[PDB]
């Protein structure tokens, strides 16, 4: 069994000197290789990709001059006046405000915003909380001014909720403010970190997608203008703007590159329903005790929230990824074999000559695929007991019968026609009768009736001379000298005495007939001799005791 | 060499008409195809997936009525009173508070919380910072009330740290508050963006996992109740709640779909140790100068922080992903071949007939695999110098010797038994002696002693008649006419003169014996002639000058 | 066609008893298997990986004692005095501050920071906004102190912008503060959630990478010291520090593990340009009305922003991932076949014996690959009309001509030399003349001139005796008895009358010569008979009417 370990199996192959097939093979191989390499390079499937972790630090610069009114009030706003302490992934710049000073808890008329003007105390509801007004209704319609009256609410008073944002925006100058963004990223798996500002960078730059695509200083109005948004209009009610920072980073030494790409995107819907809080604002309150009364000053601050969104991946060569990709793509290199074998097996079909070629004679030279097919494939048949082969001297083909004989004579049974194999020319280049019978020599079978129909076969389908009348039958089958010579060839020291030699000669005659007619040993093994030939052989080599056994299943 | 380019190699194959094998093959092919397709469709391995980038904007609605006590104090809380300006990925709603007004830097008794009541100045430590009390101890135990005394600390005074949160929570009405969540997402690789609110959506809706699973307006109490949490109890000390927004988005036109799925999850541990800050609170201070004294008002605000967590992927068809998947799965289509070849090579074994079949005769019909194996495999042996083949007329098999001869005669040397090949019946269907010897005809070798044992072989293992006594030996081996005919067949214009013709006839006789006995040319090449036959041949075709060279290694 | 369904094709293979090839095959198989398994286990390519979603809750503990100056002012700072309400992914600890109390809108001298000292009103610019000073210049150079004068600005006054941060930092004690971090993560795809604090954990612990690598309580100074950063110096101007929490989590039951790894990283550049806002600070304003004047108190707060960065993946077994990996790696198991077949086809080359072996005789035993190659490959040639084979009795090889004959005689045409196939020894082990001619027997062709050169071939290249003079030619080719015997073998009941039998005998003689000389039937089919032999055959079997057709293309 140890030799069973030291075995190598290699496939048998046939080789063709064909220009067409070799050319097609190499073309397909090159195509597969080119696509595989292109995909590998384009998608960098040799790399392991890791997402980044980011930190953002922002700084806003700018002073706004605000002139508002009775009297002309001039003032300015600095960063502490329009920005919040947060300086990370988001920052807020106030662009407009409404302020209510000295609020007190008490009853006051609800502000007459859209559809808040009541006509009778029936319209008002006692105890009902109005989230819009931010107070509790007392169910009384009371005057708000000379020509309007509204529901009385308990709230911080005076209540200006629902008041329209001032137009134009008070902090319009914010269009001209600048923000510096510092972005630190890291790929912890690859142990790589970098930042968006490097030594030698200019500090007086201002971002431009063309001239200065790497300056991290942005004018807000320019941010809006780059994407077709009007800062002046958004400043009235506010909005949300995104600054996207994309890092497509290659961390391989021979191709190292990691720099940010900046882009902008509005994040609030422009056509938001008035009931879904259009824009962006928040209310900030300060609380103080004055005159023994606890009071509140509220500012409703409209502005733009800038969301800084940082995303990306870092790639570095990984051998396991490349190995997996190559394995995934290796099987595509059998395309040439699949296609050319398909061509060979398709043009080897007979129908491709009888029908296709007459219509199109350009494909006539493609008949050589029959030769390739016969040199490539060896068809064989499952050797099961009902398998039988018969040959008729009148006909040139062989007939295969692969069904049980339900009493019907094998002569009458139909069968699948198959070609007669060609005998090797090298080896050849040497020196009252039964109704089913018509050769005048067959005899009734001598087996049990259950299996008598097997031996009820003749040498031909039509009346004529028996095959055994030929001298070849006696030369090959009944020539005792030839059979003894064959047996001696197999058993040099054979003893020619007894009935055993007679049986051996009878079997050799059966084999000789079967090999002469069916040629192939696979067919010869399952062949069936005609009754005439069988009984002639048996008469030439009689069996003293017992009746003849007949054909036996080799398996 | 150019013709070497234009070559196509195709594998030689044998074909079997078998119902069982074809059925198994197609079943396995269909199984592999079905699993591959199912996996591709289920996991959408034809798609490239990209993670989303998100922006969240929240708005809380609701007014709380608070009645607290000496006197009955009625007041209300609006959004500016219980929410912070931040409206992004997280928002905070105050549900309870403790307020300390008019704090001053001075010495005060430490608040008598759990285990903070001292009995003597020894318990207190001078200069020690207590993070719980948030002051510096002076090492003196001083009275706090009539019946308790605590360590004196320098801190903002009066100090109420450690005071229990009021129960029930003052802002319980917050259960009935609502929040509107607006979520904007983008897949920048796929250049796709959408939002969680679309035109035509109802505004008076309230979220429900069944009735309104797409309304982005949520009642906080409902959020808690959906996951078995009690808002009333959490409101006392606070907590953290997660609102998860999942985007499983398909961006293919024929299957386009991108909508959010909402879900809730508590993020703070319910059974947190009292020493690990259970709940959620923060302390907010306002500073003011009154009476020339700089004072502080501190509010300890308990509440629920809502964390909005947005995650998901967007898939779109990619040809390279599909190609990689198909390549990864192509090799699974050789399963049918592997399994059926395994069956053929396993049932071709001899042991599978001698032992297995008697126990189970259902497997008797599976002996046909021997035929398939012999039609599929051609075993060959490495042709190395020690390779030899011998045949004995008494025995029916061949004996292979593959070891060096250490003086021992080849007759005595043991060998591996191998079958005698079958001669093509088509070609056959034609017209004082040494101790190791027992045929009475062998002679001692005439080589040098170092290699004499090679030629010390007989024609049989047991006493009997020599093979050469048969007429076949003279007909085939010693028939000068036959050998001349063979030589002329190979060399039509051969000259029959000199000793060269004698040598050629001797070699042809050796070849004829080797082909007759061993049949196969692979075995014939490495065969060894018996001494009797060899010396008989040499006598029939004597060599005038020199001793005979003997067997030569073909390689 | 139904039988076409029930077919199984298996490859024909040859088997070699070789120790070297089997050993190499098993070594390569084991190598491929070992690498595949190692990669699968190391990279856990059987797992589907999901990114986590995180929530962070922080709590800072500590009290700072600050003694600052005229008079000695002693005070303390608690969490509400140096922390902001936010307690999520980032938190801020104030380490230094500059405070400006009682600011008013009015004109004031610009603070004399680096290069802000003007000498004349020309240096100042009217109406220019200075983001550094945060005011509007009036274009007047006015005194700031006794020995310096600066540009007058309208701003919040007094303006201290540009003033140096105090050194040493006032809140140095913050080195000794602690922060507790609570981190909740979830893998929603795998439906797994955990947290960084579990029951039974010690509460008095403090983080250490060696002793306490799992305590989520961190001293800030220790955070800095672990990565070689000086808290004392960073406290003056501030900075940003990252606390990274990595979750490498395996969610398989047999290998379950999910715990955090903590690490630190400075996120602000240490060598930042003074014009790019080095450090970290923000300005916070409180607004109040005093004496009827609206005033502002501004604090410029320097400190450390701590960014808590949480990242990681969770893996769980997926069958589809494993199936894809196995399919991707299956094709690597053909390496043994590729390599050994390459060896066989490379050492089967002739040049590898004539040249390589003499230089290196260690490779002499590798000549056995010629036997393997001839037992493995069957070369065949495309059967196209110009294909011809010729043989010359003087020469021992065959000559293939694969080009059109442009009138030149086939005798003169050159051709590709090919070996003569070996005849099966088993079958063999039996009983005025044209200028191009030199055998004295050839005759001019009798075809049309367009195709006469095909038949203008002789039996030899050099003068000598004709092949047909041999008795073998008459025995094999002209033996009428042998040809009739062959025809009867193929057609047992053949009728020997008419000219049809003569034509059959002529064709059989052509076939016999072609098989005798070219041996292979593939070459015999396209062989060309010499004129001498052809005309001798035709004379022996004359054609009564019509001229002889000649060679015909089989396809
Ligand atoms: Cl969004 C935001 C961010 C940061 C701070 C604030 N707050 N909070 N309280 N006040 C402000 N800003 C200042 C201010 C706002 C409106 C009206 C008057 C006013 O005072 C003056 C007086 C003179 C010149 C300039 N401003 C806000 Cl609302
Ligand atoms: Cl968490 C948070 C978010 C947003 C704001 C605050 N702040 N900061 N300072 N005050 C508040 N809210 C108001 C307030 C809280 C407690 C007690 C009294 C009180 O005032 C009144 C008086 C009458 C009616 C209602 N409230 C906080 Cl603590
Ligand atoms: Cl960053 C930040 C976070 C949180 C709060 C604040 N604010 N905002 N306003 N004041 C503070 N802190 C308090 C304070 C800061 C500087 C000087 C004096 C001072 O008051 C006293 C008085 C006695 C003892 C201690 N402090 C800031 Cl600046
Ligand atoms: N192929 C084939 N073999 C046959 C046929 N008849 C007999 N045999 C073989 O010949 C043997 C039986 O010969 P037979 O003389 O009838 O048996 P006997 O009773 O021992 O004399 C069996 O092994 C059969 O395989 C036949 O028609 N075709
Ligand atoms: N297979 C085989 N070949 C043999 C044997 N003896 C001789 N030969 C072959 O015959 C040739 C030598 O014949 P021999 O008459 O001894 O050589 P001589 O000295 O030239 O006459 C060699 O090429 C051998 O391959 C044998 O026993 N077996
Ligand atoms: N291979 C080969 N075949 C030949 C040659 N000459 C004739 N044939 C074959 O012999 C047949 C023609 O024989 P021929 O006597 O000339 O034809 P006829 O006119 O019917 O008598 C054709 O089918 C040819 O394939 C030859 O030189 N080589
Ligand atoms: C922005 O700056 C330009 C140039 O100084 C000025 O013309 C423009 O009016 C400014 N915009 C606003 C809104 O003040
Ligand atoms: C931008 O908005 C402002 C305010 O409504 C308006 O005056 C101005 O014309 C707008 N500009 C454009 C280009 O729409
Ligand atoms: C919530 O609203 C319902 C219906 O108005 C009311 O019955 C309930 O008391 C409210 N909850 C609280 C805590 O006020
Ligand atoms: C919820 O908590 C409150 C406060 O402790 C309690 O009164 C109420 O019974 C609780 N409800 C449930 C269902 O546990
Ligand atoms: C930190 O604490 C240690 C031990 O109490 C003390 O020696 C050191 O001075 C403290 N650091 C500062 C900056 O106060
Ligand atoms: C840390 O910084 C402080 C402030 O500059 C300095 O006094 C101290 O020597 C520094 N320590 C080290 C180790 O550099
Ligand atoms: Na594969
Ligand atoms: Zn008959
Ligand atoms: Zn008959
Ligand atoms: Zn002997
Ligand atoms: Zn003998
Ligand atoms: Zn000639
Ligand atoms: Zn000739």
């Amino acid at each position: 069994s140890w030799n069973d370990v030291f075995q190598y199996e290699t496939n048998k192959v046939t080789r063709i000197q064909s220009v067409n097939y070799g050319t097609i093979k190499w073309i397909l191989h090159m195509t597969v290789f080119s696509y595989v390499s292109f995909a590998l390079m384009s998608d960098k499937l040799y790399q392991r990709k890791e997402p980044l972790i980011s930190s953002v630090h922002t700084k806003v610069k700018g002073v706004a001059e605000v002139t508002e009114n009775t009297k002309l009030v001039h003032g300015i706003f600095d960063t502490a006046d329009y920005t919040l302490p947060l300086q990370g992934n988001s920052f807020f710049v106030m662009t407009n405000y409404l302020k209510s000073e000295g609020q007190e808890q008490k009853l006051c008329p609800e502000y007459p915003s859209r559809g808040k003007q009541c006509h009778s105390d029936q319209g008002c509801i006692k105890g009902w909380m109005d989230p819009q007004s931010k107070g509790i209704q007392t169910g009384r319609c009371i005057p708000y001014d000379q020509k309007r009256k509204t529901c009385e609410i308990f709230a911080w008073c005076p209540a200006e909720e629902g008041k329209e944002a001032p137009r134009p925006a008070l902090l319009r100058s914010a269009e001209n403010f600048t923000v510096l963004i510092k972005n630190n990223i890291d790929f912890p798996g690859h142990n790589y970190t970098t930042r968006n500002i490097l030594p030698g960078m200019n500090i007086s730059c201002t971002f431009h997608k063309t001239w200065n695509p790497q300056c991290p200083i942005f004018r807000l109005g320019d941010i809006f203008q780059e994407i077709g948004e009007n800062f002046t209009e958004v400043a009235v009610q506010g909005g949300i703007m995104g600054i996207e920072i994309y890092w497509d980073c290659n961390l391989d030494s021979w191709s190292h590159r990691c720099q940010p790409k900046y882009s902008f995107r509005r994040l609030d819907d422009k056509y938001t329903n008035e009931s879904l809080f259009p824009g962006y604002n928040f209310r900030y309150a300060k609380y103080y005790k004055e005159n023994g009364m606890e009071k509140r000053t509220l500012i409703k601050a409209f502005g733009v929230r800038f969301d800084i969104l940082v995303f990306g991946t870092g790639g570095k060569f990984d051998i396991i990824q490349l190995v997996v990709y190559i394995g995934s793509t290796l099987s595509y290199f059998g395309l040439a074999t699949v296609c050319i074998d398909l061509i060979i097996n398709t043009y080897a079909s007979t129908c491709c000559r009888s029908r296709v070629y007459p219509s199109c004679k350009c494909c006539e030279p493609c008949a050589v695929n029959e030769y390739y097919y016969r040199k490539k494939c060896e068809p064989i048949v499952e050797p099961k007991p009902t398998l039988k082969y018969v040959s008729f001297v009148d006909e040139p083909h062989i007939w295969m019968v692969d069904q049980q004989l339900l009493g019907k004579s094998l002569q009458d049974v139909k069968g699948q026609e198959v070609p007669r194999p060609q005998t090797d020319f090298l080896e050849l280049s040497r020196l009252d009768s039964p109704d089913w019978c018509q050769c005048g020599n067959c005899l009734p079978s001598q087996l049990p009736e259950n299996r008598r129909a097997l031996e009820e076969l003749c040498c031909r389908r039509k009346p004529g001379q028996c095959i055994t009348t030929s001298e070849l039958f006696s030369k090959i089958v009944l020539s005792r000298e030839a059979l003894q010579l064959l047996l001696l060839y197999q058993e040099p020291l054979l003893a020619l005495e007894g009935e055993a030699i007679n049986s051996k000669l009878r079997h050799c005659a059966y084999r000789s007939y079967a090999t002469w007619r069916f040629v192939s040993q696979d067919m010869a093994d399952f062949a069936i001799l005609p009754s005439c030939c069988r009984w002639k052989i048996r008469k030439e080599f009689p069996k003293t005791q017992g009746q003849y056994s007949g054909f036996k299943y080799p398996y």
